């Protein structure tokens, strides 16, 4: 009964039965095991060796303050912001490769590479002010924005390009409160130094640099990330696609690639199309190679190639324990480590491509812009080998693939409403839609896996609010046949006819936990139209199973933005109540929006729907 | 009281803890007395994502030997001392992308009563990095080219950092090879932190060499650029005389103690405190005189270039405030103590913030930039006479009389005091007379007994003719032994004692501030290129033996990777994992050919330290 209380997948249960009969432990059991403090509450202090510290609430008054005199305000803000600054500067660095991928191709040194969004290039080019970005060369065009983005990435800004497209309001309250962005990298250097001992003692001036990391990484490292690979591989629009485990086959090599990065992906999906590669894989006694996507980097493949999901986060571990798995080729970012050790139970070939990301034991086949055409097509050889090793009696591919759409940029939205945002507004103004929500949370084994997530989407669009997925939600959504247009028959009277009107779902799967920058974007540009500010607009963002630190920077700079957030599980900060107070109440008086904590899905649809409808009074509307 | 003279191996520390006690005044040993109690300590605790936390225990039942995610002991403990170096190196970069600034303040006009004290330490640097004409343009052209260098080592397009080039060839290609080449100051610190998230770099050994790379863009970036760009701004050092401890507070004056580590706000303090008008307001007050003393780094800075006299390192800070004459405390940001500014509240003092990055809860913030300094730091010093006004003489006790020393050796100082060249320094090194140089950095910290290791180890050196380093902390330890001045020969080697009368100078030289350890880097890379070997071939060494910050770990590990044994007093948060222990210690001799040490015995650490030596002498082959 604890394989059935730790998901709601029929795929995911099989697998867990069957890593329970051979012996496999997962994450799950892992988490068990370290259930048993000071560290949870935010109030442990490992900064410095003049000792570690830990902050009690104990009767004889002792353990009040750290040895340096910090007390429990500064503790859990210090641990907090440097709790940022890891999930900023995990999209920090993507961003930056993205940049280094797009200056190969600009000075034609990256073989198999090409700017399949030359439109897109230009547009982006003269958003940001390059010099005759519509009738230049390509490729001066391209180089060019390197710079642009380049600079981003130094010391000598005042604020990042592309916080010109938040509205003017929001930008001269981010002036006030100095929380502008400067650099990508600069505010989590701050961060860390501000968080050494000595630095920055006050928790008021270390949450507004969380914010102003946290910004840094939305409108700075995550949009440079997703602008960027839409020039590279391509604008996503409207696609038919499946998920769950059942996009293994049998009869086929399976290659699953994970982590984040699209520049790998790509290349490996177009060396299992090359013809002398393909005839490999029949002579191993293969029908075909058959590529399936894990976590972000399957949210990528999926978005712009229609590459089917094998599954989110937790699932990761279970679909090597269908013995399809033929290889499972990573970058960086949320790759288990014991992946590593589930693969070698198996014929299963664990392939690291970046020298961000090693793992002991693995095998590195290191993967560069000027050599990923030969690497990638060396890494399909390797999987189409071990399959030649697979034991047959240890494959399970428990379900039958459910069908989702995918590919919702918003130039696909706009496109979809004749080159305007005019009609959704409309819509809005109408009641037909009552908001919009965006879901980007993970997994969790503290929450029964995909339980909060779907019951909120499910209530959400009930409610007449759409619903925009990222991340692990997409693969949740998706299992329950929420990514189709045929899903119109479970939303409200209202969102309901607007999808049908425009053949759309009443979830939108607008991409990876980059492409919440795509978010972002919407609302800056709804904002803009209307005359108002983000915390005007009847918006909201939700991480219900979230766990890692880039979950958090995306809700930090949702916030400081103006979107009202909630969390299903609270961060390590419970430890202060003036933390707590600020996170949850004190931040709405300064940028007009704040975290929501709340574990049951319907009472969190509850708040996110008050505050949706509190907007729209503001605007004049009904609710 | 047995209790309060094992704290500390000063009078003036002992005095001002019997005054704190009389009081009801807990400092910070009281407060590390609370702390005593695990995993954290060990390195075995990852906090790094609501998945967990995880702790990596031994049980016999074999549960809990892997975190949520699957990380073990040795991913775990490299991650969480790799973000450990990268708080050290994020201190100094910091520090040193200020100093960036500042002085394009001053190219571009914008900073009144700021100048290039020293144009030709400008033209120099900026000549050695790439400046075309550096030697005839204008100061401000020159200037503002030179911040556009310093500026490009802080954004992500450079394949190595611009003073890299100081490393011998040798070395550079060494670093090459392991992809341990710093490339941008706060590149390394965000790819230290994207490595350290879950599921990104599970691999000790590729955790451990980005710790280098991360260290090595501190050293060779954040620090040195800070050290060489102060000295632009501020001036060269050159040796001069000073006094050190509690005594240098006088009863008769206004006390305005500066506290932390950035020079461009103490010294435009200094300046106004000789302005006529605010000489006045003191005068008004019934005070002889204004007088500044410094405190922790920045107060080292004010020692090199101005001579202005040190109250104390670390752990005199909170002790110096319960004197009663301490009127303000201008803290700018780094390891000033929050504690501080409740001990103020204790008396009539003035706690006075100036860093945006610096906030202190309750403190008396009056933001210092360069644009507004001159009228800001004005408005400080009047804080400080205005507060002198309200001081209550009864609780005034000043406990000892400051003891003389020697500061001010940079570079430039010391090859001047051997005319110009390093051959005198080379040829005493091969004649044995200097058997080697050791650089002690350390600070402080309330489970060692205050100095003891310093001094101890100071005095063990320079009797086997190993002339010390001193930089930071260990500044007021050897200056309150005696040991920064010249008549200090006499309690040296027979060696280093006939060197030291010939040039008229300490045994142990005042290198400057915690970023100033990147002289010691810039002198080691000069007498290797001389030598026509590697920085891991000379007979030097480093040691920290009573530290506790972020920032001495970096330290220590960007002297490892340039090839500097470097002892440490205390062991990093480390023990949890064999590996990334074996690694430090023993590991990385194989790699950057050299490794840590960590020994608190001062006698056994000066055994270490003169047996590497000796090994190296050996290799030059030179006598032992
Ligand atoms: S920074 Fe302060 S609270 Fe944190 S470990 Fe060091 S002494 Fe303790
Ligand atoms: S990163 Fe891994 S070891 Fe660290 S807290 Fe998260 S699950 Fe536990």
């Amino acid at each position: 009964k604890t394989i059935r209380s730790r998901s709601i997948w029929d795929d995911a249960h099989a697998m867990l039965e069957k890593a329970k009969a051979e012996g496999i432990s997962t994450v799950w059991d892992r988490a068990a095991e370290q259930t048993p403090k000071f560290g949870e509450l935010g109030t442990c202090c490992r900064n410095c060796i003049m000792g570690p510290c830990r902050i009690a609430n104990r009767k004889d008054g002792k353990m009040r303050l750290g040895v340096c005199g910090a007390d429990a305000d500064v503790i859990v803000a210090r641990n907090f912001g440097r709790f940022i600054a890891g999930g900023a500067a995990g999209h920090s660095d993507h961003g930056r490769d993205l940049i280094e991928t797009l200056e190969a191709v600009a000075e034609g040194k990256a073989p198999g590479y090409t700017i399949r969004d030359v439109a897109k290039l230009r547009r982006i080019a003269a958003e940001l002010g390059v010099a005759d970005a519509a009738t230049r060369p390509a490729h001066d065009v391209a180089a060019d924005l390197v710079t642009i983005c380049y600079n981003d990435f130094g010391s000598r800004r005042n604020a990042l390009a592309f916080l010109a497209r938040a509205p003017q309001v929001r930008r001269d309250l981010w002036q006030r409160l100095g929380m502008t962005p400067r650099g990508v990298d600069r505010e989590i250097a701050e961060m860390m130094h501000r968080t050494h001992m000595g630095c920055d003692n006050d928790h008021t001036s270390l949450l507004v640099h969380a914010a102003r990391t946290a910004l840094a990484d939305g409108w700075g490292g995550s949009m440079i990330g997703t602008e960027l690979s839409d020039i590279l591989f391509g604008t996503p629009r409207p696609r038919q696609s499946t998920v769950n485990l059942g996009v293994l086959r049998k009869d086929a090599v399976n290659i699953l690639v994970h982590g984040h990065n699209p520049v790998v992906s790509e290349m490996i999906l177009a060396a299992t199309r090359e013809p002398a590669v393909r005839q490999a894989a029949q002579d191993a006694g293969a029908a075909d190679i058959n590529v399936a996507g894990l976590c972000c980097t399957g949210n990528e493949l999926l978005m712009r190639q229609g590459i089917p999901m094998a599954g989110n986060h937790l699932m990761t571990e279970l679909a090597i324990v269908t013995g399809a798995a033929d290889a499972i080729v990573a970058d960086y970012q949320c790759i288990m480590p014991s992946l590593v050790q589930i693969a070698a139970c198996y014929h299963t070939r664990f392939v690291t491509t970046s020298p961000k990301g090693r793992f002991t034991g693995a095998t590195h086949v290191e993967v560069h812009p000027h050599n990923a055409q030969e690497r990638c097509r060396e890494i399909v050889m390797l999987a189409i080998d071990a399959y030649t090793r697979r034991d047959p009696a240890r494959v399970d591919i428990p379900s039958q693939p459910v069908s989702i759409m995918s590919g919702f940029s918003n130039e696909a939205i706009l496109e979809a409403l004749g080159g305007t945002p005019k009609p959704l507004i409309d819509a809005v103004v109408a009641g037909q839609i009552r908001g919009f929500v965006g879901i980007v949370g993970c997994n969790n084994p503290k929450i029964r896996q995909d339980s909060a997530n779907v019951t909120l989407t499910r209530e959400l669009i009930r409610r007449d609010i759409m619903v925009l997925a990222t991340g692990c939600v997409t693969t949740a959504a998706g299992k329950a046949g929420l990514l189709v247009p045929e899903a119109a028959s479970k939303a409200g009277e209202g969102l309901a006819a607007v999808c049908r009107s425009l053949g759309v779902p009443p979830v939108l799967h607008m991409g990876s936990c980059v492409d919440n920058s795509r978010i972002l974007q919407l609302c800056a540009l709804l904002a803009t139209t209307l005359g108002v500010d983000i915390s005007d607009l009847p918006v909201g963002a939700s991480s219900p199973e979230w766990y890692s630190e880039k979950a958090a920077a995306i809700a930090m700079y949702a916030v400081a933005s103006g979107i009202p957030t909630h969390l299903g599980l609270p961060p390590n900060i419970l430890g202060s109540e003036n933390v707590t107070a600020m996170a949850l109440h004190g931040l709405q008086d300064v940028v007009g929006a704040a975290f929501m904590v709340e574990p049951d899905p319907v009472k969190a649809a509850d708040m996110l729907e008050a505050h949706i409808v509190a907007r729209r009074a503001r605007l004049g509307l009904t609710s």
